[PDB]
């Protein structure tokens, strides 16, 4: 992979949960977008369950006719930070869901996934 | 200024709805944090009310010991793209709201603010 971060991508499009989980840091968190913190701090103890669950939610929005599509990172001038855009689109093309993560590495390995999302509300 | 998006910050912590304004290009859009798009767009003729709508929004944070707290841009590989990190507090330091802004910047003034909170919440689901 070009970096640890398209490593998690890779991963997770090929629905490798334990692959994903292995390029945090033992320390690392993942910064939910939505919780009480605001957002949800998830240790990497908790991190496998979320990305089952986000496996499934693939395969589901797939069934549905979605395409869920992340841009290529962009690093930061800080090259151990870097952004993913993303979004999921309909089958024309709608946007019903968008976000961005800013990642922060550490030593080839995810330190935090800060997690953001447009609120369609 | 250290950049246009330091003008930004700069004029509007002061309240200067105009010199805020006048940062953004005349086809820039602010893509605000909530809407149906989703989000939210406005183009540059309804970005000033935004800022008045935001500028007695910061003095009733500001009258309650609440304190905006936004970091200096951090550029990307692409110089005309930045993320700014912010966050809003309570005197004691506990964070009432927090989010990160996406800027695209066009010969000197801003393109695009793209803007996203994180939603305080028990639980989605
Ligand atoms: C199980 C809840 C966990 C999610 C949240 O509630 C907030 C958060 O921080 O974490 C998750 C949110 C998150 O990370 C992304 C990137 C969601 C995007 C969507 O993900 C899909 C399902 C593909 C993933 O396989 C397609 C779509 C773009
Ligand atoms: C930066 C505004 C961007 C907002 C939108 O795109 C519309 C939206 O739905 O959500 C966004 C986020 C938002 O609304 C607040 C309230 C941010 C913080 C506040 O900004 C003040 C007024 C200072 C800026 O001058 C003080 C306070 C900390």
């Amino acid at each position: 992979a070009k970096s640890v971060i398209h490593q998690f991508f890779e991963s997770g499009a090929k629905g490798d949960v334990d692959g994903a989980w292995a390029c945090f840091a033992d320390d690392a968190v993942w910064l939910a977008s939505e919780g009480p913190e605001p957002g949800r701090t998830y240790t990497k103890t908790e991190i496998r369950d979320l990305l089952v669950q986000l496996d499934e939610m693939a395969r589901t929005v797939r069934a549905q006719g979605m395409d869920g599509v992340f841009e290529e990172p962009v690093f930061l001038t800080d090259p151990d930070k870097a952004v993913v855009e993303w979004s999921l689109r309909k089958a024309d093309g709608e946007v019903v869901d968008r976000g961005i993560d800013l990642f922060t590495l550490r030593d080839g390995k995810i330190l935090v996934k800060d997690v953001f999302r447009k609120a369609k509300l």
